[PDB]
């Protein structure tokens, strides 16, 4: 079902990712020119389910196709090492990329990021596939600025997570909705830790008690009331994700809507006379 390649066109140049059972590499894929990849390693000794987990991430990309989720290109399975081999998304993890970018970018364009990620995860919700671990870390961004979705698999990160998936481990598309408020937050700031240095019990506690990330500076009105209504405790009430990519479809199409900002609530005040 998965296209089969074969290992020798295939060229690993540097290692772009962490590592225990392999490492991700930026590489070079024979298919016409090369076209360049990224390239997962499963390395000699693992186990049953390591295999699974491996081959099963592949099998789950292998049934998607749509614009903001990682494209498959192939395994390596008949050979050892095996191999994952996916398109090679230039600007890396969104968070890092966001925070080594700080107010680089138009509102226009982070609007534009979060419909793509939310147009990635109702493609997702509608597949039936709940991700669980919705972050800009697992967002990738490519040269057109594109996000895509990307983690897949099934066998957590508190300030990330719903209440529900925290208190009993229900994960649904609708605990990927919180998830994909803070996703909204973190990009309106470019890459702000959720929280700051609040604990993870902290936050579990702030949480339940009602409290809630405050407003980005410099932050569309229309997106900071989207990402507070992700983030309502019952589960029923928050948007779907198909919700979601309306309202951004329809900001973006309207741009002057973006202009109203929320108030920014100041943590200094500087008095000059
Ligand atoms: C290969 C594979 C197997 C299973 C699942 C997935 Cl999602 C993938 N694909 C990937 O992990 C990746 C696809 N594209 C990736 N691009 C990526 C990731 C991290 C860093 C960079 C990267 O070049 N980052 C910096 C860019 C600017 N400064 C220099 C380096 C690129 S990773």
């Amino acid at each position: 079902f998965t296209t089969e390649i074969h290992p020798s066109c295939v060229t690993r140049q540097k290692v772009i990712g962490a590592g225990e059972f392999g490492e991700v590499y930026k590489g070079m894929l024979k298919t016409k020119k090369e076209v360049p990849v990224a390239i997962k390693t499963l390395k000699a000794g693992y186990t049953e389910k390591q295999r699974v987990d491996f081959l099963g991430e592949a099998g789950i990309m292998g049934q998607f196709s749509h614009h903001n989720i990682i494209r498959l290109e192939g395994v390596i399975s008949k050979y050892k090492p095996m191999m994952i081999i996916t398109e090679y998304m230039e600007n890396g993890a969104l968070d890092k990329f966001l925070r080594e970018k700080d107010g680089e970018f138009s509102v226009l364009q982070l609007v534009g990021m979060l419909r793509g990620i939310a147009a990635g995860m109702k493609y997702l919700a509608n597949m039936n596939y709940v991700h669980r671990d919705l972050a800009a870390r697992n967002i990738l961004v490519n040269s057109n600025l594109v996000c895509k979705v990307s983690d897949f698999g099934l066998s957590i990160p508190i300030r990330w997570t719903a209440p529900e998936a925290i208190s009993y481990r229900k994960f649904t598309s609708a605990s990927d909705v919180w998830s994909f408020g803070i996703v909204m937050w973190e990009v309106m700031t470019y890459g702000e830790r959720p929280y700051w240095e609040l604990s993870n019990h902290e936050v579990m506690k702030a949480i339940n008690d009602g409290f809630r990330l405050p407003t980005p500076m410099d932050c569309p009105s229309a997106i900071y009331q989207l990402m507070m209504q992700c983030w309502q405790q019952e589960r029923a009430r928050r948007p779907k994700f198909a919700d979601i990519v309306s309202i951004l479809d329809k900001l973006i199409r309207a741009p002057d809507s973006l202009k109203t900002l929320a108030d920014f609530d100041p943590r200094v005040s500087i008095r000059l006379p």
